[PDB]
């Protein structure tokens, strides 16, 4: 299919997805001495309705928390954007060890995991499928997760993993507002890039928060306890699902601050 095996992992991906070696790939290392402070960036505005929370699904290489995306009850606006963007999902990336689970790095520093909160351009497109492949189709807030004290805001999410332990398993996941997962400062870097796994479409305007959020070593352990096999097959823990940083290929990372 594609995955994070060594058989079918990131260094493998370009065979089926040549875009893997494109000019707008993600994640990046953000070099703070190379970032241009853009004064024209507005602040990030998020407004989510907890009722749009829908389902949690074990997707084999990760798990996704999906939201009702039929209307604009939950939206991202401001920042680099003229258009309002519509929440459809959030998910995490993590690695084998606490030393490097993040996707994005800052000045070489590798964090323990990363929260992606994903939105599509409902002003221009009529759906996620249509938006997903357009340069201006998706917005994703990335939040660096730094290992330390346990994070209480994760609780609902972690509690729900026992229901969707094996690949394909899903369950309702309702009444939750994921703006409660975001750090209390909204200062951010932006850049054009891509989905961080196949199909790797260069459709994403990234909003990387400057402030990290906490996670505990044992919270991370829950993520890696999820299984990539289907019920009944031998267990194959989801050890990691983060992709190496990619060449900027000429792009400029802008700072909101
Ligand atoms: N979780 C997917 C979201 C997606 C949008 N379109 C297709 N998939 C991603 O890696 O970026
Ligand atoms: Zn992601």
């Amino acid at each position: 299919d594609w995955g994070y095996d060594d058989k079918n992992g990131p260094e493998q991906w370009s065979k089926l997805y040549p875009i893997a070696n494109g000019n707008n790939q993600s994640p990046v290392d953000i070099k703070t001495s190379e970032t241009k402070h853009d004064t024209s960036l507005k602040p990030i505005s998020v407004s989510y309705n907890p009722a749009t929370a829908k389902e949690i699904i074990n997707v084999g290489h990760s798990f996704h928390v999906n939201f009702e995306d039929n209307d604009n009850r939950s939206v991202l606006k401001g920042g680099p954007f003229s258009d309002s963007y519509r929440l459809f999902q959030f998910h995490f990336h993590w690695g084998s060890t606490n030393e490097h689970g993040s996707e994005h790095t800052v000045d070489g520093v590798k964090y323990s995991a990363e929260l992606h909160v994903a939105h599509w351009n409902s002003a221009k497109y009529s759906s996620l499928a249509e938006a997903a492949s357009k340069a201006d189709g998706l917005a994703v807030i990335g939040v660096l997760m730094k290992v330390g004290e346990a994070n209480p805001k994760l609780q609902k999410v972690l509690d729900a993993l026992q229901a969707i332990k094996t690949k394909g398993k899903r369950a309702p996941f309702t009444n939750f507002d994921p703006s409660t997962l975001l750090p209390s400062s909204l200062d951010f870097w932006t850049y054009p890039g891509s989905l961080t796994h196949p199909p790797l479409y260069e459709s994403v305007t990234w909003i990387i928060c400057k402030e990290s959020i906490s996670v505990s070593s044992e919270q991370l352990a829950q993520f890696r306890s999820l299984l990539s096999n289907v019920e009944g097959d031998n267990a194959v823990p989801m050890q990691h699902n983060n992709r190496p940083t990619q060449p900027l290929k000429g792009r400029t990372v802008r700072a909101s601050f």
